[PDB]
């Protein structure tokens, strides 16, 4: 139908570099299945468009409600990238129907990581590490509740710092205990509450 298309697609940004549609699509098509939220037999994702130079797609559901239940996959790692699921900006939320996820899919930490009282900076990560790397680093000292690593939108390269939230806020203080002024040949990380430094 074409006046529910605008609640059944998503945007999915640092998508891995030289993906293609068809494995974009067979990846989601599987997580929905392994993870319980497919809501009928076929395949809830029906297309994938990708922008290659740009590095996001947008995927096409064949229902609402399983777009939504989508959004619960904010964050998955995919080929070693944390995959951000947005909706398109131009969506309206329909009457009558769902707007945020209602099954959480677990070990998925979300990429939205707003500003909150332990709210963390990570500066001076080695470039060489992925998002799944630098997320192993973190959840060494406990679960995370969000996490994005910042990379340079031309180049998709890491800039070498990330923002988290753990799930108990009281590993915050043990992970800047861990962390702060490790030294990694030229550089030296600073692990603080993001509050301290920001601009
Ligand atoms: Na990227
Ligand atoms: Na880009
Ligand atoms: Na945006």
């Amino acid at each position: 139908s074409q006046m529910t298309r605008q609640a059944r697609r998503l945007y999915v940004g640092n998508i891995p570099f030289g993906i293609t549609e068809e494995a974009m699509m067979d990846f989601f098509n599987a997580q929905m299945r392994l993870g319980g939220l497919t809501q009928a037999p076929g395949n809830p994702v029906l297309a994938v468009q990708i922008n290659q130079d740009k590095n996001f797609a947008f995927l096409e559901f064949r229902s609402v409600d399983e777009t939504t239940q989508a959004m619960a996959f904010d964050g998955i790692i995919f080929q070693g990238q944390s995959l951000k699921i947005r909706r398109p900006h131009d969506y309206q939320p329909l009457p009558g129907m769902s707007e945020n996820p209602s099954v959480y899919v677990p070990g998925v930490v979300s990429t939205v990581v707003p500003d909150s009282a332990h709210k963390l900076f990570i500066g001076g990560l080695p470039n060489y590490l992925n998002d799944d790397q630098v997320k192993e680093l973190l959840t060494s000292f406990g679960p995370l509740k969000a996490f994005n690593l910042v990379k340079d939108s031309a180049t998709g390269l890491s800039k070498g710092y990330a923002f988290c939230e753990y799930v108990d806020i009281n590993v915050t203080d043990q992970a800047i205990a861990g962390l702060n002024g490790m030294q990694l040949g030229d550089k030296k990380l600073l692990v603080q509450r993001a509050s301290v430094g920001a601009k």
